[PDB]
Order: structure tokens, then sequence, then C-alpha cells
């Protein structure tokens, strides 16, 4: 009993993670089920470590200093099913399983109360920051059986990304599958911010006739500001990015987004819970509508566009006007973001705390900003928060951006730029401000066509069907 | 033998088409699980015909002419597997099931197959047009096994509403599950045509300052156009209904829609396809955000809108505006709805005929018009046709309602109105026009911090990683 834990999956990431953990003076045993991969990365990526290599389960297994933990990175599904099933006889009462892939979190809420009655401690981690971040301080996400905690708890937290303050990214989340619904949430707001931007980008690019250069310009300007985020960061290094030839790389590139399948899950799960998440459901059907490559050619051939009108306007005002409706969008967009996570927690009945998601999403993580700062700030005020747009800072922050955010979306409307996530957020900020809707309407042949009955304004409970047909006749 | 068919579900609903069937000179012998309900209905809405009644499963069975068919008309889930549990050792080999209700066509697939290894003809078919249809002529998706077809086929056409030609609007529309996935697109539609015509309504009455009854003089003047529908119709009756008091009833109705999840359904299998039906997503989850009434009227409170314009402008011209808005968002909304139908047809490998499909929604059903009539066209000039939207009709409606659809918007989003059924039209209506997008930027970026790689415009299909974290250094 050397090793304090084993991580089953030598991809990159497995790799790193292992290496991240000897940095900070765990012993890890390493294993694959490819078996020469261990010998492969005991000889060149960790000679000179600490790291142990296991050419067995059994031989992982007898490594383990108790309670045995070990931890599963190999891609979702069947897999880690399988190396569950083998790990089972082998494992004492007591013993931990920790699952980091990016796993449906009903298979995590499945497996986890299975492997309790077995005796197992089960845990499903959300990982983020991909090579880089594992290598360095990955945001880690864990939930499922509580008991587990205490035991990989230094680990966990050891390893982790740190904000300033020293705050590791990354704390207990909750019950059976949250740690893994929460990463599946980061994913699709990680979508969200992606399409966002690359609308900004449209509005650049064809309306201000801006050029590569300018724009990263403008991009690294803002985030000198409340944009201060990693995503802000890497697209100005994108934008000026000269390929082998001298041109700019970008352009060259085919627009068919792709995903691998989170951020449509978030979009599901917020169409069962029936939660308005509009601005990540937008941004999944957007990068269905780049697939459709073939389709838009031979469309842009029939289908026109508004008569060209120019920008007679000024450039560096509607640039500020772009920045403004970006910002008032994305917080619209996490907004929307911790509706879901709140209505998941009265659905599952997980106790999570909002004010510690956010911190672990303000390092290691993609999505990472400093505006989760200022989230974390509303939850700690108010860990009873109903909706974020609520709190001063978020309705000081939107208000202020009123003006360019709507003189943007109709600029952009009259060019004919494509702004589905700009537009979502706006219809929706304009839909939750008003505290009466056209809903009744729908109320009201609802119950024409199809007798479903209604209620009054006053009143709210009893219901009613009118026999509309003919108001006599 | 001496019953044509059986019908097992009494509500008004399964009565009426009992009735129906009856005046088309069907013996029909009808069944319900409360059994005191058949001499209810033979005494009472029954008395006088021909049909018969039955007490026992194996009454009504022996009631059968051969082959054999019943009708469920029993609401989802459970209660169909139950009745179906029951029928089998009862039934022969050649004997018909068919269920009528709004049932999850992977539910149809696997009752279907499961049915066939034991001998009996299963179909799913999709019943609209609610009571006043049924009892008339209903729209009557069929789908299932084959073989069942031609046995029913008389009495399913001749129940069915026709159009004009005497079409009924009912045929066999393919395998498994076909009928009852067609069935929740049309509903999923129809939420989308309401959705549409609430936020037609919203500008009226909020930037417009109309009336109920000029709102509903619009509305009627509307149905002698291209808008000639039942939804638009019922729209004008509802908003001129005084209630006991003689106030008009609309603005006293609650703003909390309902759902009986079909409309959710098609927003999902959409998700889960990867198409981009935009338009039903968004008219799901409004009616969501209509649910959060309390949460508005907090919220109203607290957020702040637009500086307030007037509209200083010509009433009768923007109401041609909003007009125009509608119509071509409807297009929008059907051709995403016919996109979703072929990418069905591909992925279970059915052969459905759009053309007929849309016959089969222009009579009886809620969301029937005239503009059914104009898409049937279109897929008889060609049933190949990839999206409806490249139709010389459709291309040139929308064309034609360019400026209106636009200026409309802009005004909203002055305004301050929520409109996320007509952004997300005019978003998609762009989106697809483009042959190139920031789709690009998507998958640059995914690329640098996820190592996920990209094509390039020219040489699609070798994929690439750009090492981006420096050029050098
Ligand atoms: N760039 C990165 O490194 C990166 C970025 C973002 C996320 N991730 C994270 O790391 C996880 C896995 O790495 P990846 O993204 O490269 O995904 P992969 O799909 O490449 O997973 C690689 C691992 O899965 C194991 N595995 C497979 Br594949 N099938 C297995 C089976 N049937 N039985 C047992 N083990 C099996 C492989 O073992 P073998 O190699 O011996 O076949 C390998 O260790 C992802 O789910 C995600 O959480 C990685
Ligand atoms: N206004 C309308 O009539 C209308 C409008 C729109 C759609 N629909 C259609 O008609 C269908 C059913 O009528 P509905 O909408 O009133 O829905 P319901 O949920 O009221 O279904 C009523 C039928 O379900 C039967 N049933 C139930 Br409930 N539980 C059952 C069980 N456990 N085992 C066997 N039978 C069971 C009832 O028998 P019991 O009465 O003896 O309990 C009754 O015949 C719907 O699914 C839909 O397709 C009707």
């Amino acid at each position: 009993a050397q090793a304090d834990i084993a991580l089953i999956g030598l991809a990159v990431m497995g790799q790193n993670l292992i290496l991240n953990m000897n940095d900070h003076g765990f012993v890890v045993c390493a294993f694959n089920r490819t078996v020469s991969k261990v010998d492969d990365f005991l000889a060149n990526e960790a000679k000179g470590t600490k790291v142990l290599g296991a050419h067995s389960l059994e031989e992982m297994v007898s490594k383990l200093k108790k309670p045995r933990r070990i931890i599963l990175l190999v891609k979702a599904g069947q897999a880690v099913d399988n190396f569950i099933e083998k790990l089972v006889p082998l494992l004492d009462i007591g013993d931990i399983i920790i699952d980091g892939g990016n796993s449906e979190y009903r298979d995590t809420m499945r497996r986890c109360r299975d492997l309790k009655d077995k005796g197992i401690l089960f845990v499903g981690s959300g990982v983020s920051g991909g090579e880089d971040g594992a290598r360095y301080g990955p945001s880690l996400m864990p939930g499922g059986n509580k008991e587990a905690w205490p035991h990989i708890k230094a680990i966990f937290q050891g390893i982790a990304a740190k904000v300033g303050t020293g705050e590791p990214c990354c704390d207990w989340v909750g019950d059976d599958g949250a740690g893994h619904f929460v990463k599946m949430v980061h994913n699709g707001i990680e979508y969200g911010d992606m399409q966002l931007i690359c609308e900004a980008y449209h509005l650049m690019k064809d309306v201000l006739g801006l050029g590569h250069k300018e724009m990263a310009k403008a991009f690294e300007e803002w985030n000198k500001t409340e944009l201060d985020s990693f995503l802000i960061e890497i697209t100005a290094s994108i934008l000026k990015f000269q390929d082998a030839d001298g041109k700019h790389l970008l352009p060259k590139i085919r627009d068919s987004a792709g995903q691998k399948g989170t951020g449509k899950w978030t979009a599901i799960s917020a169409l069962e819970y029936g939660v308005p998440v509009t601005l990540i459901g937008e941004a999944v059907f957007a990068r269905c509508l780049s697939s459709l490559k073939d389709e838009r050619i031979q469309a842009s051939k029939k289908l026109k566009g508004p008569q060209n009108i120019p920008f007679e306007g000024d450039k560096k005002s509607f640039l500020e006007d772009i920045r403004k409706a970006l910002y008032a969008s994305k917080i619209i967009s996490y907004a929307q973001g911790f509706m879901l996570l709140r209505q998941a927690a009265t659905e599952f009945g997980w106790t999570l705390n909002y004010g510690g998601i956010a911190l672990m999403w303000r390092g290691g993580c993609i999505i990472r900003s400093v505006f989760l700062g200022k989230i974390k700030d509303a939850f700690d005020r108010n860990p009873g928060l109903q909706n974020l747009l609520l709190d001063d800072f978020f309705k000081s922050a939107v208000e202020n951006c009123q003006d360019s955010w709507r003189r943007a979306i109709s600029t952009g409307v009259q060019a004919g730029i494509p702004m589905p996530c700009f537009t979502t957020a706006l219809s929706f900020y304009d839909g939750y401000r008003h505290a009466m809707l056209p809903a009744n309407l729908i109320q009201a042949q609802r119950d024409y066509f199809g007798a479903h009955t209604y209620e009054l304004l006053a009143k709210p409970g009893q219901f009613i069907h009118t026999n509309w047909t003919g108001h006599g006749g």
C-alpha cells in the first residue's frame, strides 16, 4: 500500500492530471486498458517522478492505501460501467471510485446508488480546463456520495486552480449527479459565450467593415473592461494569427461548428424541467445551422437580403454599443443559467451553494472571467437570491446598457446580420420585465378549441371554461 | 360478429368519433373500463344509433367482424400498455389494435414491433381537431404496421375531414411511429402559430395603443388575406367577446400558458437530431416564461425598460407591417417544421410524403389554413424539395415582406416589446441566407483550448490542429 490514489485513463488529460497530483506530492499509480501505454508514460512523460505503474487492475488495487480511491478518465458511456463492473469484486467496503469523464447525470445517479448498496462510495466530478488546466490547475466539480469527500478533499483541493484569495476552484457540489449536472451547465454556458462573441464579430466585420487587425484591437481593448475573460483573450489572439503564407488564418476555416453533445443536453434538461434557458438553446441550434453549409451556399443564391444601406454613423460609438450589447446578453445567459441550476436543485433535492459554483467557474475552467466574481458577490450577500437580474449590480449593469443593446440589435436587424443569441436575450429581458404577457391569449384559445380551462387574474386558482362558439346563436 | 370496429375510451373525443363513424354507417361496439359509462352513453348521446355496447373486453372481442379492429382513445402511457396486455390473449393473428392517443413515438415503435412478433397489426394514429372535429371530421395521421391499412382505410378515410376536392385529410403516413411523430410536429407548429399571434397582438396593444375592438377588426381583415386560418378566425372572435358585466373577457384572464407536453417533445427531438427548429423552441420557452408570473411581477418593479418614445408614424401602415412580419415568420416556422420531418424520415427510414402530410393538416386540424394548400403545391411540383424557403412561392413571399418584417422587429425592439418568435425567425432567415457564418470562429476557439481540430474552406475533409498558444515563444 504505497499509492494514495490511482488514475485509469492515459489520454493527455489523465496524464497531466497525474503529473499535477505528483507535483503536489501524492503518489499516484497509473493504469490504462491498453497496458503498453503505462510503460510508454513511465519512460517518457513521467520519468523522474514518484508515479508508480500498474499492469493489472488487481495489481493497481493491491498498490492502494485504504480507503482505496481510483479515478476513471475514460470517455463516457458503456466504458465507465465496464470498468466499474471489474473494480467491484476487487474492492472492499469504504472504497472510492471517482468518475471524472463527462457522464450523463442520470448515469451518475444510477451508478452512485447501485454502488452504495454494494458498499462503495462513488463520486462524479466534472473536470474543466482542458490539457493546459489539467496540468496546472483544473476546476473540479465533485458530486455524489458525500462520505467520500473527506478522503479525497486534500487531493482535489490541492490540485485545483485557486483564485487570488487562495481558494481552490473546487468544493463538494452535492448529491447524486450534482457535479456532473453543474459541469454540463458550464459547457452549455460556454457555448453561449462563444456564440455571442461570434455575433459581436459578425457586426464589426459586415457592418463596420472592420479588418481582422482592428477587430483583434477592439477585442483586447474590451478584455480590459468588465468583459475581462479567457474566451475574449483567446479571440484577440485568434484574430491576429497569420498563417504560413502571411494571410490571416481565421477566414480560411470552414464554418461548421461541432459539438460533443454537452450543450445540447443542457438545452434538453431545460425543456424537460420547463426553464426558459433561451440563449444556450439558440446557441445549440446555431451550431446545427452552421452544419448545413451546403444548404446555405444553395440558399445564398436564391434568398435576398435587405436593401443595401451603408452605416452612416460612427464606427467607434457603435463599437462601444456592440460591447454593451454583448455584456448585457452575457448577463441574461448567466441568469438563465443559474435559474436552471435552481430548478434542478429543487427537482432532485440537492442543496446547491450557487456562490460556491460561481467560484468553481472563476478559475481553471474555460468560462473563467472577473464577471464570475461579481456573480459570487451576489450569492454571498444573498444565498437566497431568486434570479441574478434582481441583484443590484446586474440590474444597474443592464439598464446602463439599455440604449446601446437596442441600438445594436436594430442596426443588425436592418443590415441582415443573424443575431440569434443577441435577440433572445433582449426578448427574454423584455419578457421577464413585464408583469402581464399575451400568454392570456394563449390560455383563451386553448380553452376555445380544446376546452383546457383558464384562471382569472384575480381569483388565481379556480378554473373556468367558456363556451365561446357563439355568444348566443 | 356484427361490429365492424370497437372504440375503447368514452371521453367526449371517443364518444364523438364513435358517432361520426356511426353516421358513415359502420357499426361500432363501444367499451370503456368504468363500464357504467357504456350504458350512460347508449341511453343518452348514442340512443337511436346503430352502436352496440360491450360489458367485457371478451364480449367486445366476440362482437367483432374479422379482421378484428379496435381503437384505443385512452390517455397516454401505462394505460395503453395495460389495455394492450389484456387484448393480446384474446386476439387472433391478423387482428388490429389502433392507438389514437397522443403517444410518445418511441412507445409506438416499441409496441408496433413487439406486437408484430405476436402476429397483431398495430397502428398509431394522431387525431386532431378536438371535440368539434372528432364529431364531424378530424384529421387522422396513421402510421405503424402497413398490413393494417387496407382493413381500416375506408373507415379512416370516410370519417375524416375532406377539403373541397373531396380528399380526406388522412392517408397512410408510414412505418413505426410516423403517425405519432407527425402529430407531435403538428402540435409543435400549433404552439408556434399561437405565439406569433400573441406577438402581433402585443405590438398592436402596446405600441399602436389599439383597443380590443379595433384589434379584432384588424385580425378579421387579415383572415381575408394569405393569413386565412382557423387560429386567426378564433382570435378575432376571442378579442370581441364581452363578459357578463359588459367588459372584454380577455384582459381578465391570467397569463400563464399551459402545455400538455407535445410542443416540448418536438423541441427535444429537434435538439436530439440536430435540426435548428428555433421558433417552436422559442414558443415552448415562452410558455415556461409566462408560468413565472409571480417572478415577473417582482421583476417589473425592479427592471427598467427603454426611454418612452411614442409611435410617431402611421397606425394603418404599421398594422400592415405587423401582418407581413407575421406571415413571414409563419413561413420560417413551417420550413423549420418540414426540415425536422425530413431529418426524422432519414433517421428512422420512413418514406414520408410531405405533400400528403400538408393535405392532412389542411383540414380538421387546429393549424388548418389556405397556407397549407400553398405548401402542398410545393411538394407536388417537387417531392424532392429540400427546404420550403427554396420554393418560388415562399422565396417571393418572404422578399416581399422584407422591409415590413425588419421595420416591425426594430420598432418592437425600441419599445421594449418581447418578440422571441419574431426575432428567431429573422435570425434564422438571415443565418440560412449566408453561405459563410462566424461559426469558423467557434471552430478556431474549440481547437485552441480543446484541441478539437478544424477543416479548411477549400479541402473540406482533412483535419488540422494549430498550436495557437504563441506563434513562437
Ligand atoms: N484534450 C484532452 O485531453 C481533453 C479535453 C477535454 C476533455 N477531456 C476529458 O478527458 C476524458 C477522456 O479523454 P478524451 O477526451 O481524450 O476521450 P477518449 O474518448 O479518447 O477517452 C480516452 C480513454 O478512454 C479509454 N477507453 C476507451 Br476510448 N474505451 C474504453 C473501454 N471500452 N474500456 C475501458 N476504457 C476505455 C481509453 O483507453 P485506451 O487508450 O487504452 O483505449 C483512454 O484511456 C473526456 O471524457 C473528458 O472528460 C480531455
Ligand atoms: N376534449 C377532448 O375530448 C380532447 C381534446 C384533445 C385531445 N383529446 C384526445 O383524446 C384522448 C383521451 O381523452 P382525454 O383527452 O379526455 O384524456 P383522459 O386522460 O381523460 O383519457 C380518458 C380515457 O382514459 C381512460 N383511462 C384512464 Br384516464 N386510465 C386508464 C387506465 N388506467 N386503464 C385503462 N383506461 C384508462 C379513461 O377511462 P375511464 O373514463 O373509464 O377512466 C377514459 O376513457 C387524448 O389522449 C387525446 O388523444 C381529447
